[PDB]
């Protein structure tokens, strides 16, 4: 199905006009997009349009997240109060309803990014430096604190969901909120239980123990997912990576390694970077409904940067 005629002008719900260009990268139904003008949408376009049938659940979930939490000025306000260089939550530009060939579709206009981190990781023989991992993780902690404080949990952090700013290789953004989860609607935390609405478990190698136990994701699970990403990034591996077809094996391993983090460090690393063990110990202390002390997690990571004779200079080193 072609959802658009290439070069057509589409008008969103706020009457802003956009033009549609070609598909990106040979992701889903995602096309380059720009402000309506007399020029064609070029390969250096600054936006994308994501389009799915209107009965698609994930696009609707994602749209709601972006409308509630990613409004250009909502993000800018947070950046000013927190004295952040930037925030890696993509900006929402608009959305609408588009009918074609008697089918109804939903569309959403978003920032356009450069490469995902997974491609860059594979081009570096599946390693990121200690400097890179700490700098990424600091910015992901900023992002997670933001979304959590706006009642959502991502539940699927991974290098393929981390995109670089098209104009700035040192700024990383977390994308894909189609299976994001509003753990705290109206300040009321979800109970330790399954959500019948939700069916997703994250990505098996990175997902949280809570997710493996069949309960809805919460804040600690996001921090836990980031922990496993860090190890994967530093080492090229996770202990359970050859048994991903067997979830109960993966859960058993995660549960045992949480109970004994020094054995995780022994398995994954001779000498391990101490911030990682410290990070995971702090995450382990969290109850299901407990608010993380994000600034203490960031501190733990800053002490890793000090230990390699560096600082938080915002350099990803990719």
């Amino acid at each position: 199905a072609e959802q658009f005629a290439v070069g057509e002008i589409i008008t969103d719900m706020a009457a802003a006009a956009w033009k549609v260009g070609l598909p990106i990268g040979q992701f889903g139904c995602i096309y380059l997009a720009d402000m309506n003008s007399s020029e064609s949408v070029g390969s250096d376009a600054p936006c994308v349009v994501k389009v799915e049938p209107s009965d698609n659940g994930p696009l609707f979930t994602e749209l709601k997240f972006y409308q509630r939490a990613a409004k250009p000025e909502q993000i800018q306000k947070w950046i000013r109060t927190r004295k952040l260089k930037y925030l890696g939550v993509p900006k929402y530009w608009g959305s609408g309803l588009h009918d074609k060939n008697g089918k109804s579709y939903r569309f959403m206009i978003m920032d356009r990014f450069g490469s995902d981190l997974q491609k860059i990781y594979e081009a570096n023989a599946k390693r990121f430096s200690r400097k890179t991992v700490l700098q990424l993780s600091l910015r992901i902690l900023d992002i997670l604190e933001y979304i959590h404080e706006h009642e959502y949990v991502h539940g699927d952090i991974k290098a393929s969901n981390l995109l670089l700013n098209y104009k700035n290789p040192d700024q990383v953004y977390l994308v894909d909120y189609g299976l994001a989860y509003r753990y705290c609607p109206e300040g009321v935390h979800k109970a330790y239980a399954a959500d019948p609405k939700r069916c997703h478990d994250g990505t098996i190698e990175f997902t949280s123990i809570d997710a493996h136990n069949g309960v809805a994701p919460s804040r600690r699970g996001d921090l836990e997912i980031l922990g496993y990403c860090m190890i994967q990034w530093l080492t090229g591996h996770l202990p359970w990576e050859d048994n991903l077809k067997d979830p109960k094996y993966v859960r058993d391993s995660k549960i045992r390694y949480r109970e004994n983090i020094a054995s995780l460090m022994d398995k994954c690393f001779a000498n391990a970077p101490g911030e990682i063990a410290k990070y995971m110990e702090t995450v382990k202390l969290l109850d299901y409904t407990e608010k993380p002390l994000y600034e203490n997690l960031r501190d733990i990571l800053l002490q890793g940067l000090k230990a390699i004779g560096s600082k938080d200079d915002g350099k990803l080193d990719l």
